[PDB]
């Protein structure tokens, strides 16, 4: 088999469509997601044209090996897609309608800057390489782009599944390549992060601040050091669900900043004890009373500054 | 091969059945379960009809490639099922009896609202796409739907395996699709959660309340902060077996509420110490004595309210 | 190819044998184990009979596709076995000797009631479905059932590998099914549980009982709360190697009971402190002295009761 | 099929090229990385020469089985590459242009000495074994070596992808082998290690040094022992992301050294308490005051020495 | 195809060789390792003999399906090897030279008695089963046994790769089996265990002994209980990288023994406090002073005894 010949000098247009059946396993650390979808392909092959009136058949069904099929691939997949041809239909003028159901693990970079209040644009890049005989170009049949209503991505809200209709045509290894960008827009369900990580992290921090209403050094050391260790546990827990980033994430910024609050609280607790031992408690009292206001105020203002810089 | 021709204008009815052999690996985080079952298919193909007298055979056995077989797929599977054809039997009138044994990883959403006292309805969606020549519709042969008596799902009780007899017929990519819903009803074995998570979590909370019978601030700080850290460990342990949900789970609600009890216990312990240092112990004694009743009473009432809202 | 015809109305007997080469990966949580073995099959096919005198050959060698082979399957496997045919030998009377080497992941329920002093009977169920032309029945050739001397299952002792010689013949989807039960009896190597989990768990518990020889409330709170947290760590460690069970395991019973001992020790420590603060130390002394005897005595008797109920 | 015959006694030159499409999963512990790329091959086969006038076509397209293709393999791969032939083009003189897209898990040793400020040279070794009829030698077509602009390796910066143009020709099992070295130079994104591991580790260490401004032995024991335990947690966290090395890593050296600082701090805290109990506080005061300067000074100098030895 | 006929009554000798290309993933818990190697096979098949003068060729190249090839298998593999035939060469006298490149996951028991200062002998068992027509025996061609210089096993030192030249010939299911033992000798790189596990474990133990220079019960309880908990963490860490053994490992023996030292240290701390409360400090002082010498002395002697018993 060889590609369909051009009537004049035009490239062969392969109309494409992706219909999502299932979306699952969005792995933040690996920056991958699994997809199960229909891939539809359509092109004109005049060598396959037939007469509807004489044949009595309006459509002809072929096996993939019987006819020429464009070699369509995915750019950003771990391994080649697991595909099963559903149907191949040829109309009298030779218009081929190809349909396959596939499953693939897609590599798509994620921006963690606003985590866990982040939104992502996942990409599925469709590609075709031109042949010596003729140039193959990709197009989007909007009527064949979509998703099943039941499509759910655990821990995420699916906003839209659209295609950038204009392909990216470029030369690669002295041959033309036609690339299409299918975009799956998602937003993270931040809900569970509030009662499980954010509020427990704030509770232990506020518990360390009770040391500002205590003169007992031994109890203060226990309050600030124990809560700091619990904060380290939350820092470790958060970083297990995330890859290492060359930038600060919103959660990472708050987590880092809270260490400074624990460090300064230890200094205050040390300074307070030192002064009391030195028979200067009136002074230790001034620092402790100021700390009661300073710590929540600086914490509130620093969080307003951080939320502003990130959102 | 092509589909069987209609005698009049009727769709081809493909009778289906699923007989469960094995059920395993219900993954809560992934919202998947693995299945090993028999898939039975039945349809009339008049082109395969034969005479029992002249052939001397009552039934004819064929290889899948020798005859036309409907392209039956599963909607909610990770990858295409691993299938092996067991038997293909044709009766004299051309009634085909197809039997295959398959294994598949099924994606089926789970409702964690009542966890670990939750029940689920797992789904296996059977589907067929219509061809140009004729429309293919699915039906349930109740005589061929069931499960082996030994079918066990570790950590779950299997209630029933039934099929919604009426298919969901709809248009997808300008062709008719016929979808059947096979339902596996299961209920979680909550037993082990009681001695391993629920009671240890209650024990540490009740241990923190012993601080209401102590005037020792240093011992009280140790009691409430240490048990809080153990509560954080249980919260982390529980969330490792669960995906992130955009709603509160029953266990999650109790776990979250217990943090408030630890936070208020720290306030009480701080207030008690502060008053005693300020030479107001008679007052601290009133707050501590009230706390001895208030903490278990509010805990009991809040749990009754939560159990009511969730069950 | 079609099945061998019956001389009279008898079922076709397929003689079976399993020879274990390797046993590995017994997964307690998944209730699976991996196996690498020889599967031997033998049946009479008169259509394959030949003359030993005239041919000069005692045996004929065939390729699997050249002759009829019974469709033998495993009931309790995750996916279909990975099999490679080793030999097919036909004797002059038409007796076929089939040999394949296979590997499979077997699902076999485990009874954790006596863990880690438990024994298990792992099952490998062989099955054949009857055809329209004739009924197929399975048999055990004891001469072809066994295991390699070097067969080791890490963390387990292999006792025996035997087969229940009588098949379970039953009707499934209007056809006869012949099922054989191959049993691999194993006993857990409990050794390592003693120095790694049991004795460290007992050491920390006995350390909490030193609080009965101390009047220091602050030190007592530290002794009982710290060791309780270490007990929680051991409880979590034990449950990571086990699935969730709808029953109590022996280890689970001891682990649960030890929480009650920590809870009552906290009550004692609280009662002792309360009385001393109330200027009643003579009374606190009576409770503490009684606790020194009561705690080890009740612990010993409760363990005798538990060991009796479980063994 | 057999190899192309030599015109004289020359080896067959197979021109190669690797164009990276995707780079992912750099596993530090396993010392592997996954790659998705184009492999281009070119060689002259005069037996495939054709006349464009007689055949009509200027270039001929073949299926891999139809013609002789050199057996090109990767040396350092876990399993054989997952490859799909994209195109096989034959020009009139018999010049074959082969193009395949492949995915592979590559084993490439990593030097962790400067971790997490390390750089690596990942290797992809291309190899061909000579046949009896003639010797096969590999060459690099620099025009067909490259990488997609979007190629990203999560947690790493990609510097370059080049090939050592001269093959390593050697004898292996009495036949010639021609090996090419494709090099992917990467540098670790150390950024996240600073707020997540390095600074929290320094904070807890500096917190232990507050014991040098405290006379309270019981608070000092709490300060140094608690922070030491947090340091053990960070040591364990760091070693989970690394394989075991027969050398010290930069991070490993700092982590190890910090233990010595905790050990000497415990000695100081013990010595201080012992002297105070012995009614020698003036002396304990001299040791404690010296420690306030000695500990940060020795820590700074030891880190300058370590940074010098490692960088 | 059938096996080569014997000239007299001799068994067919199949000469073997294994050349290691890659060694990776030595899994201690699973007792497996992955291998990528060349498997060479050689045997005489007179039916393939040819004349060099008449044919004009000195060697003939065949496809595996064209000629008879002995069914060579690996005994101790999880699944069948992933193999690709590289070359099949036939010399004029009919001497066949077979070469394949394979990858396999090998099951090989490990002796952990001296861990982490252990050495292992990994085995790769080659096997052939005899046919009815004739007996097949295996031999080692030492010229074709070896390993690439770059072969590295992360965390291990590779000593040698040799073969036991004499096969183990035995009867299995009334047929002869010929088994060869290929041995890969390795020694563990214990280096990293010293700064990461051994020395931190010793530091925390020595820190618990500072309680013998302290009269403060509350600080002593904190010293011994906190370090014991850190020792439990190291015990858990060590056992995660090891399978459960029916024997004591060297590290396991030291780890277990250290618990006894913590237990006796708690008794000493309790006895010391009890006597001081009972107004007997002169006596408590004698026990504490003796403990300062006894604990390091008994620890040193017990370790000398253990090292002697294990090495
Ligand atoms: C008034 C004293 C202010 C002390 C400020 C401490 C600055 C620490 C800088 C860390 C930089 C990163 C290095 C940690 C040492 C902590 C010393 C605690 C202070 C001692 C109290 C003395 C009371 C007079
Ligand atoms: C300690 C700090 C606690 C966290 C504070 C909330 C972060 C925030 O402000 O989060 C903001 C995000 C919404 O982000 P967005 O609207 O989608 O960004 C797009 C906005 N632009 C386009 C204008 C830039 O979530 C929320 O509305 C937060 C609701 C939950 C609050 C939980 C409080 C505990
Ligand atoms: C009578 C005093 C009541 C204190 C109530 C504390 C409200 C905390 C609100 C947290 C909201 C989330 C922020 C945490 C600070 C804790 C202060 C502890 C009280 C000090 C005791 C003084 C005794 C007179
Ligand atoms: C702290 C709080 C402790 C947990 C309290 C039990 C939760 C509950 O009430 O759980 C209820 C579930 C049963 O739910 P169901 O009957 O199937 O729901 C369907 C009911 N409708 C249809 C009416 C809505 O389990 C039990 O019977 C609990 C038995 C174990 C108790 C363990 C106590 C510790
Ligand atoms: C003589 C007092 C006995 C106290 C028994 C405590 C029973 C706890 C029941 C838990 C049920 C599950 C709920 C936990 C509260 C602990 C209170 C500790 C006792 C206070 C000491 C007073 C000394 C006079
Ligand atoms: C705290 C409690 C500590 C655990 C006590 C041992 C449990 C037990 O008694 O275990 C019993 C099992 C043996 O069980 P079996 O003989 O195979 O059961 C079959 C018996 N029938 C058929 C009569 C029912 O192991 C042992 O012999 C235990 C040896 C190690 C002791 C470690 C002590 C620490
Ligand atoms: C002036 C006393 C210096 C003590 C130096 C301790 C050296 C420890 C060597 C560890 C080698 C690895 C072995 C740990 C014992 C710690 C003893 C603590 C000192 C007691 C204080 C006495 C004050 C007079
Ligand atoms: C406690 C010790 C804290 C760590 C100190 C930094 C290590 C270092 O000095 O790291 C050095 C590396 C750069 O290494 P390079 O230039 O690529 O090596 C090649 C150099 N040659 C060729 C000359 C040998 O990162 C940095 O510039 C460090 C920036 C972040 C500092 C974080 C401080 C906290
Ligand atoms: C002189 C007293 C020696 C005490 C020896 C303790 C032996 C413990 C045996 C455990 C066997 C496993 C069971 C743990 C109880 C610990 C008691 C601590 C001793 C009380 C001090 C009294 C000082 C007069
Ligand atoms: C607490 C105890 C600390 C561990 C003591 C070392 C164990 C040992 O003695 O290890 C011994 C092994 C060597 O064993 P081998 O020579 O290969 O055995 C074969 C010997 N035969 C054939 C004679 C039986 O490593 C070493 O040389 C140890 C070097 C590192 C010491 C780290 C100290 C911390
Ligand atoms: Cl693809
Ligand atoms: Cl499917
Ligand atoms: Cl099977
Ligand atoms: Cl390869
Ligand atoms: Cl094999
Ligand atoms: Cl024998
Ligand atoms: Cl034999
Ligand atoms: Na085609
Ligand atoms: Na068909
Ligand atoms: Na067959
Ligand atoms: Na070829
Ligand atoms: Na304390
Ligand atoms: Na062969």
């Amino acid at each position: 088999v060889s590609p369909p010949p051009p009537i004049a000098d035009e490239p062969l247009t392969v109309n494409t469509g992706i219909y999502l059946i299932e979306s699952y396993s969005l792995d933040d650390k690996a920056e991958t997601f699994k997809v199960n979808a229909f891939l539809s392909l359509s092109w004109k092959d005049r060598r396959l044209a037939f007469d509807p009136v004489r044949s009595g058949v309006r459509v002809k069904t072929y096996e993939p090996e019987a006819i020429w099929i464009p070699e369509i691939r995915f750019v950003n997949v771990e391994n080649a897609r697991d595909a099963d041809v559903v149907d191949i239909s040829v109309s009298p003028d030779g218009t081929v309608q190809y349909l396959e159901r596939f499953s693939a693990r897609v590599l798509s970079p994620l921006d963690f800057r606003r985590y866990p209040f982040d939104s992502q644009t996942l990409h599925i890049y469709l590609i075709v390489r031109s042949v010596d005989t003729r140039n193959i170009v990709l197009a989007v049949d909007l009527e064949k782009v979509g998703k099943n209503d039941d499509v759910f991505l655990t821990g995420w809200d699916i906003e839209s599944f659209t295609a950038v209709v204009k392909p990216a045509n470029f030369a690669l290894e002295d041959r033309l390549e036609s690339k299409l960008d299918y975009q799956l827009r998602i937003s993270r369900q931040y809900f569970s992060y509030i009662p499980n990580i954010i509020l427990p992290m704030l509770f232990i921090l506020f518990i360390s601040w009770t040391a500002f209403w205590s003169t007992s050094y031994e109890a203060n050391v226990t309050l600030v050091v124990s809560t700091l260790i619990a904060h380290i546990a939350f820092n470790i827990l958060v970083c297990t669900n995330l890859p290492k980033t060359p930038y600060m994430t919103y959660t990472g910024a708050i987590i880092f900043m809270i260490y400074l609050f624990y460090f300064v609280a230890v200094i205050e607790v040390t300074v307070q004890h030192y002064l009391k031992v030195e028979s200067q408690p009136a002074r230790a009292a001034s620092i402790t009373r100021a700390s009661r206001i300073a710590f929540p105020v600086v914490f509130l203002l620093a969080n307003i500054i951080l939320a502003f810089l990130f959102f």
